[PDB]
């Protein structure tokens, strides 16, 4: 997160890592058994991080469990990015309390102009490289589907939304791909492409979760 401020210690629940070794993409807690991130950030052996604010150091309210099954979206497309989603099921089931709990799935899509939080431990700096180890968080808005074409021609899907500032200078950046885009206490986005981070008139673009609900549902229904 590039511009954004220290969420604080487990004041983002839902938030997850997860590591490979080391932490390289994030995820949504969704329920108990179930994670939601970027299809770009599949690959076999991942570890679940939850509860976790500094990455690197042990604090107590961590769980660690391993993932049994990846799901890569059915149409996932990883030149264009379209479909950028994937659910990971827990080898068991995750202990939810105030510091470790679920994030609802939407019922409508959200509007341009609603004022959403991202979140993560990706690189801070747009120029350059620097990894914080606890959680940021960022407070951006839904951009309009014109602005957002506008700057991404021929690149904006139905399936995908732009968050974030025309002017530049606060935006998600490497590391933070899969991560929430939670709106009005919803999940309403996946952190998934961008032309670099935090560049004027380049802002980020997300998964729009609201075009998934029905096949995450029947998903877990049968998995
Ligand atoms: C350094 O630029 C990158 C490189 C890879 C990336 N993956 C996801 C994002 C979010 C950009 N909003 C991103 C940015
Ligand atoms: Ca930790």
């Amino acid at each position: 997160i590039v511009g954004g401020y220290t969420c604080g210690a487990n004041t983002v629940p839902y938030q997850v890592s997860l590591n490979s070794g080391y932490h390289f993409c994030g995820g949504s807690l969704i329920n108990s058994q179930w994670v939601v991130s970027a299809a770009h950030c599949y690959k076999s052996g991942i570890q679940v991080r939850l509860g976790e604010d500094n990455i690197n150091v042990v604090e107590g309210n961590e769980q660690f469990i391993s993932a049994s099954k990846s799901i890569v979206h059915p149409s996932y497309n990883s030149n264009t990015l379209n479909n950028d989603i994937m659910l990971i099921k827990l080898k068991s089931a995750a202990s939810l309390n105030s510091r470790v709990a679920s994030i609802s799935l939407p019922t409508s899509c959200a509007s341009a102009g609603t004022q959403c939080l991202i979140s993560g431990w990706g690189n801070t700096k747009s120029s350059g490289t620097s990894y914080p180890d606890v959680l940021k968080c960022l407070k951006a808005p839904i951009l309009s589907d014109s602005s957002c074409k506008s700057a991404y021609p021929g690149q904006i899907t139905s399936n995908m939304f732009c968050a974030g500032y025309l002017e530049g200078g606060k935006d998600s950046c490497q590391g933070d791909s899969g991560g929430p885009v939670v709106c009005s206490g919803k999940l309403q986005g996946i952190v998934s492409w961008g032309s670099g981070c935090a560049q004027k008139n380049k802002p980020g673009v997300y998964t729009k979760v609201c075009n998934y609900v029905s096949w995450i549902k029947q998903t877990i229904a049968s998995n």
